[PDB]
RNA sequence: AACCCCUACCAACUGGUCGGGGUUUGAAACCAAAGACGACUCGUCCCACAG
RNA sequence: CUGUGGGACGAGUC
C-alpha cells in the first residue's frame, strides 16, 4: 500500500482517448473546474456514470408522469411544465391571495395557482386515486384512510417539479437547474421533507415490527456467540442478510469464500456430521456475519480516516480491492487463485471461528438517510415492480462505480473535487447503500388499496363491452348492495372477492390501468395477430401446453398450432356476460370450483398478454424518450461549449440542430456558396506526395482518367473535405458525414418536433389500440410501436406535408408496414451519435436480446 | 455484434483479413434487472372460509 | 386466539 496498490491497472491510468463527442473538458469543467484533461480518464468516466443515472431517471421520471395524468384523465397534464412547482408551500398553494407577497404581487399567478388548487382538489376526490394506495392512503387498522390534503400536494409537487429538473435545461425558472437534485436540502421546505420522513417511517417501522415478530431466532445465538448487544445488533444483522450476497457485497462470501475455510485443521465441522448435522445451518451464518463484520468495519475504519489527508497518504480498504483483483483476473482458475490464500490473509479471526466452532429495535429513519433516497422511494411507488427493480439496480450500479472511481482517484494522482454544487455524488457510498435498503421493500405493500366502484368498473371495461352507464346499476345493485335496495351485503360477496384477487389483486392489472383506458385495452386484445405473435413469443422462451391443460385441458396429443389458435379464439372476444351468467358457480366453493379456476387461468392468461404488449410498447417508447433526453442534454453541452447553436430554437427548427452543427459546414440554406468554398479538394489531390503509399496506385498507375479519376475521385474528396470540418468525431468519418448530410436534406422540422412531443407524452399508448387493426403481420414490437407511430404522424399532419416526406406517408398508408427512410428521417436529430442513430433507426441492433436472429 | 481505437498485410484510405482493447460508444465492463411466461425449496405479510 | 386454501414479497436453481 506504498504510493500505489492497483494503480497500474490500464484502466484507471492511461493516454488521453480523446472521446468521440469532445465534451470531456466542458464536463469536467461544469462538474469538477480543476481536473487536467491530458492527465487522467476516470473524471470522464464518472461523469458518463452520471449522465447514465440521468438518463434512467428521466425515462422513469417521464413514465411516472404519464402514469399520474393518465390516472387524473383531466385532458390537462397535472404534472409538466409550470404547475405544481415545489417552491411553494401547501399553505402558499391553497390561499395564494393571503400569501400574496411569496407570489411576488402577480395576478396571472395567483389565478394559475387557483386553477391548480381547483385542479388538485378535483384529483383528490377523483376515485380512481386509490390505485396510488402507497402514496396517497395509509393502512389504520383495517381499512385505508386519505392521507392529509399536505402530504398529498407535497408527493404531487415534489414529483412535479423532479419532472421539472428532469426537462430544465435552463439558466432561471425559479429554480436551479440540473442540481435541484442534488441539493434537495437548500431547496426543498419543511413539509416536503416530513412527508418523505413519514413515507420511509411508515415502512421502516412495519419493518421493525416484523422483525420484533421474528427476532427470537437470530438472537439465541449471532447475539450470544459474539457477545454482541441485542440492541445494536438487529440493524447489524438486517445489513448483513441484505447485503450478503454477490449483487451488493461485490464479491462471493457464501458460496465461495465460506467453502474456501474449513478446509485447515478446523474441518472437523464438515468432517464430525454427528454433531454438526442439524447445527450447520446458522453455523455458516455465523460465519458469513463474522467475515462481513470484518468487513464492514475495515471499510469503515478505512473511511472517515483519509479525509485528514488531503490527496497523498490515503489508502484503499480491503473492501473493493478484493474486487478489483477479481476484475483483473480473465479465467474461472485465476478467481479460485485469487480467493486462495485472501481466505488466509482474511484469516486473523481465528479466536472468533474457534468461538463459533463451540457453538452445540432502532432502525435508519427518515432523519438519517439523505432526501434523494427517500425521493427515489416516492417515484418509486408511482412505478411497479419490473420497473422499480431496473430503476434502482442500474442506480446502483452507477453509484457503486462512482464510488469505486471516487476511492481510485487519490491514489492515481488526480486531486479533481467536485465544487459545491454537485458535491451530492461526494457520498455516493451512503446513496448506494441505502438505494440498496430502500430496494430490500420497495416491492413491500399493497399496490391498490381503498377498492372503489370505478375500479369494478374499469375491471368490467377490460373483461366485457357493449354496456353504457347501465352497468353502474348492475354493479351497485350486485356486488355491495343486494340484500336491499341500499343495505350493505352479509358474508355472500363471492363475486366481489373473485373480482378483485383476480383483477384488482393481479400486478399486471395495475400496470395496464396505469398505461391504459380498460375499454381500449379490451378493444386492442381483440386482435388475433398480436395475439397469436405473443403466444409464440411465449412458446419460444422454451408454457402453451401448460395454459392449454389448465384453460381448454384435453389429455390428447395436438399440435402447438393448433393450441396456440385455441387460445388465441378464447383470448379474442372476451367478454363479462360470460362471468356474469355463471356467478352460482363462481358464489359456491368445494370440488366443483373445475369452472372457477379455469375461468382464473383464462383471466390471468389474457392479462398477462395484454401487460406484455403494452410493456413492449411502452419500452420501446422510453428507449426514444431516453434518446431524445441525451440529444437535448448534448446540445446543452454544446451551447456551454461555445458553439453557435440557439437552444430555445431547437424545438422550433427540430432536434437535429446538434446534427447540424456536428456536421460541419453549413449546407441547409438556399445562399449555399459553399462548392466554390469546398475546392481545396483539388489542393489535396495535389498535395498527395505527403502520402508516398497511395500516390503511385492512385494517379501514376490506376489514374483511370475516364470516370474513376474526375467523376468518382474528384466527388469523393469533395465529401472527405466536407467530413474533415465536422465538429465530432463520430461525424468525422467519410460515410457517415455523406449520410448525415443527405439525410438533412430531406427532413422536416415539424415532423421530428411532433415525433419528440409524442414520444416524451408517451401518445403511442393511448392510439395503439385504434392503430393496430390495419396492420397486415406483426413481426415484433419494433414495426408494431413505428407503424402506430407514424400512422399518428400521418393522421396529425397528412396534408401539412410535400417531398419525400409525403411519398413515405403515402407507402405507409399503401404497404402497411413501417418505413424504414423515414424511420431514419425521424432519427436524425441522433444522427450526431452513430450507435444511437443505429441502433434507433435499424432493426437488427435496436433490442439487445433480439441481436440472437 | 453495432461503433471506436491499436499491431501487421493490403487498400481512396467511406474498403477487407489477422489478432488485441473499449465503465472514457450505444438500455450496453462484470454481477444483477429486463427480455420472461411458468415450476420447486425455505421465511414474512395480506385475503377468503370455519371454530 | 386456532386450522385449511389463494395472492404478494425476501433468498437460489431451471
Ligand atoms: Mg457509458
Amino acid at each position: 500500500k506504498g504510493y500505489a496498490v492497483v494503480a497500474n491497472n490500464p484502466l484507471y491510468t492511461g493516454p488521453v482517448q480523446q472521446d468521440m463527442l469532445g465534451l470531456k473538458e466542458t464536463l469536467e469543467k461544469r462538474y469538477f473546474g480543476e481536473s487536467a484533461d491530458g492527465n487522467d480518464n476516470i473524471c470522464i468516466q464518472v461523469i458518463h456514470n452520471i449522465l447514465d443515472i440521468e438518463k434512467i431517471l428521466a425515462e422513469y421520471i417521464t413514465n411516472a408522469a404519464y402514469a399520474v395524468n393518465n390516472i387524473s384523465g383531466l385532458d390537462k397534464d397535472i404534472i409538466g411544465f409550470g404547475k405544481f412547482s415545489t417552491v411553494y408551500t401547501y399553505d402558499e398553494f391553497k390561499d395564494p391571495e393571503h400569501h400574496r407577497a411569496a407570489f411576488n404581487n402577480n395576478d396571472k399567478l395567483i389565478n394559475a395557482i387557483k386553477a391548480q388548487y381547483d385542479e388538485f382538489d378535483n384529483f383528490l376526490d377523483n376515485p380512481r386515486l386509490g390505485y396510488f394506495g402507497q402514496a396517497f392512503f395509509s393502512k389504520e387498522g383495517r381499512n385505508y384512510i386519505i392521507n392529509y390534503g399536505n402530504e398529498c400536494y407535497d408527493i404531487l409537487a415534489l414529483l412535479s417539479g423532479l419532472a421539472h429538473w428532469v426537462v430544465a435545461n435552463n439558466e432561471e425558472e425559479s429554480r436551479i437547474s440540473r442540481t435541484w437534485l442534488y441539493n434537495l436540502d437548500k431547496n426543498l421546505d419543511n413539509e416536503y421533507i416530513s412527508t418523505l420522513n413519514y413515507l420511509y417511517d411508515r415502512i421502516t417501522n412495519e419493518l421493525t415490527n416484523s422483525f420484533s415478530k421474528n427476532s427470537a431466532a437470530n438472537v439465541n445465538y449471532i447475539a450470544e456467540t459474539l457477545g454482541i448487544n441485542p440492541a445494536e445488533f438487529a440493524e447489524q444483522y438486517f445489513r448483513f442478510s441484505i447485503m450478503k450476497e454477490q449483487k451488493n457485497l461485490g464479491f462471493n462470501i457464501t458460496k465461495l469464500r465460506e467453502v474456501m475455510l474449513d478446509r485447515k485443521d478446523m474441518s472437523e465441522i464438515r468432517k464430525n456430521h454427528k454433531v454438526f448435522d442439524s447445527i450447520r445451518t446458522k453455523v455458516y451464518t455465523m460465519m458469513d456475519f463474522v467475515i462481513y463484520r470484518y468487513y464492514i468495519e475495515e471499510d469503515a475504519k478505512v473511511a472517515a480516516a483519509n479525509k485528514s489527508l488531503p490527496d497523498n497518504e490515503k489508502s484503499l480498504s480491503e473492501k473493493d480491492i478484493f474486487v478489483i483483483n477479481l476484475r483483473g483476473s480473465f479465467n474461472d482458475d485465476q478467481k479460485d487463485a485469487l480467493y486462495y490464500d485472501e481466505a488466509n490473509r482474511i484469516w486473523r479471526k481465528l479466536e472468533n471461528i474457534m468461538h463459533n466452532i463451540k457453538e452445540f429495535r432502532i432502525l435508519p429513519a427518515g432523519r438519517d438517510v439523505s432526501a434523494f433516497s427517500k425521493l427515489m422511494y416516492a417515484l418509486t411507488m408511482f412505478l411497479d415492480g419490473k420497473e422499480i427493480n431496473d430503476l434502482l439496480t442500474t442506480l446502483i450500479n452507477k453509484f457503486d462505480n462512482i464510488q469505486s472511481f471516487l476511492k481510485v482517484m487519490p491514489l492515481i494522482g488526480v486531486n479533481a473535487k467536485f465544487v459545491e454544487e454537485y458535491a451530492f455524488f461526494k457520498d455516493s457510498a451512503k446513496i448506494a447503500d441505502e438505494l440498496r435498503l430502500i430496494k430490500s421493500f420497495a416491492r413491500m405493500g399493497e399496490p391498490i388499496a381503498d377498492a372503489r366502484r370505478a375500479m369494478y368498473i374499469d375491471a368490467i371495461r377490460i373483461l366485457g363491452t357493449n354496456l353504457s352507464y347501465d352497468e353502474l346499476k348492475a354493479l351497485a345493485d350486485t356486488f355491495s348492495l343486494d340484500e336491499n335496495g341500499n343495505k350493505l351485503k352479509k358474508g355472500k360477496h363471492g363475486m366481489r372477492n373473485f373480482i378483485i384477487n383476480n383483477v384488482i389483486s393481479n400486478k399486471r392489472f395495475h400496470y395496464l390501468i396505469r398505461y391504459g383506458d380498460p375499454a381500449h385495452l379490451h378493444e386492442i386484445a381483440k386482435n388475433e395477430a398480436v395475439v397469436k405473435f405473443v403466444l409464440g413469443r411465449i412458446a419460444d422462451i422454451q408454457q402453451i401446453d401448460r395454459y392449454y391443460e389448465t384453460c381448454i385441458g384435453k389429455d390428447k396429443g395436438k399440435s402447438v398450432s393448433e393450441k396456440v389458435d385455441a387460445l388465441t379464439k378464447i383470448i379474442t372476444g372476451m367478454n363479462y356476460d360470460q362471468f356474469d351468467k355463471k356467478r352460482s358457480v363462481i358464489e359456491d366453493t368445494g370440488r366443483e370450483n373445475a369452472e372457477r379456476e379455469k375461468f382464473k387461468k383464462i383471466i390471468s392468461l389474457y392479462l398477462t398478454v395484454i401487460y406484455h404488449i403494452l410493456k413492449n410498447i411502452v419500452n420501446i417508447n422510453a428507449r426514444y424518450v431516453i434518446g431524445f433526453h441525451c440529444v437535448e442534454r448534448d446540445a446543452q453541452l454544446y451551447k456551454e461549449k461555445g458553439y453557435d447553436i440557439n437552444l430555445k430554437k431547437l424545438e422550433e427548427k427540430g432536434f437535429s440542430s446538434v446534427t447540424k452543427l456536428c456536421a460541419g459546414i453549413d449546407e441547409t440554406a438556399p445562399d449555399k456558396r459553399k462548392d466554390v468554398e469546398k475546392e481545396m479538394a483539388e489542393r489535396a489531390k495535389e498535395s498527395i506526395d505527403s502520402l508516398e503509399s497511395a500516390n503511385p496506385k492512385l494517379y501514376a498507375n490506376y489514374i483511370k482518367y475516364s470516370d474513376e479519376k474526375k467523376a468518382e475521385e474528384f466527388t469523393r474528396q469533395i465529401n472527405r473535405e466536407k467530413a474533415k470540418t465536422a465538429l465530432n468525431a463520430y461525424l468525422r468519418n467519410t460515410k457517415w458525414n455523406v449520410i448525415i448530410r443527405e439525410d438533412l436534406l430531406r427532413i422536416d422540422n415539424k415532423t421530428c418536433t411532433l415525433f419528440a412531443n409524442k414520444a416524451v407524452a408517451l401518445e403511442v399508448a393511448r392510439y395503439v389500440h385504434a392503430y393496430i387493426n390495419d396492420i397486415a403481420e406483426v413481426n415484433s414490437y419494433f414495426q408494431l410501436y413505428h407503424y402506430i407511430m407514424q400512422r399518428i404522424i400521418m393522421n396529425e399532419r397528412y396534408e401539412k406535408s410535400s417531398g419525400k416526406v409525403s411519398e413515405y406517408f403515402d407507402a405507409v398508408n399503401d404497404e402497411k408496414k413501417y418505413n424504414d427512410r423515414l424511420l431514419k428521417l425521424l432519427c436524425v436529430p441522433f444522427g450526431y451519435c452513430i450507435p444511437r442513430f443505429k441502433n434507433l433507426s435499424i432493426e437488427a441492433l435496436f433490442d439487445r436480446n433480439e441481436a440472437a436472429k
